[PDB]
């Protein structure tokens, strides 16, 4: 019920379709704006800080090296209930169980390659926000 911000990643697989329009528009289209953004290349150190969280969980090597396969755009995205939007908008992590309509059932082929990040909740996205943008971007 409140203004929040969330960070959004257009992942690797994503920017190769060119399907970056489609999904700022999906978030533009549904009360949300990009207030932040920029295209990168992450290296591994990155994306390894960034993902520190799940430096134990299975699927850590396999997503480190798909994260940086290839440049990925990250925004910061600002609404009403932002954290939970995204998620609703982004749809299941595995595209087979994404309701129809979603992001990654509309652009993603594999959990593995699932078209994009959203934070998880109000805390992660204030870390993650923070590590992308120093605050006087904002």
């Amino acid at each position: 019920h409140m203004k929040q911000r969330t960070l959004s990643i257009i992942k690797p697989d994503a920017l190769k379709k060119k399907v970056v329009g489609k999904i700022i528009d999906r978030f533009e289209s549904n009360g949300l704006e990009v207030i932040a953004m920029k295209r990168l290349h992450l290296s591994v150190k990155d994306a390894e800080n960034f993902y520190a969280i799940h430096r134990e969980r299975p699927f850590f090597k396999d997503l480190i090296e798909f994260m940086v396969s290839g440049p990925v755009v990250v925004m910061v995205l600002e609404g009403k209930d932002a954290v939970a939007k995204n998620r609703d908008l982004m749809g299941a992590t595995d595209p087979k169980l994404a309701q129809k309509g979603t992001i990654r059932a509309d652009f993603a082929e594999s959990i593995d390659a699932n078209a994009v990040h959203g934070s998880d909740s109000l805390e992660n996205a204030h870390n993650e926000i923070a590590f992308f943008f120093a605050a006087r971007d904002l």
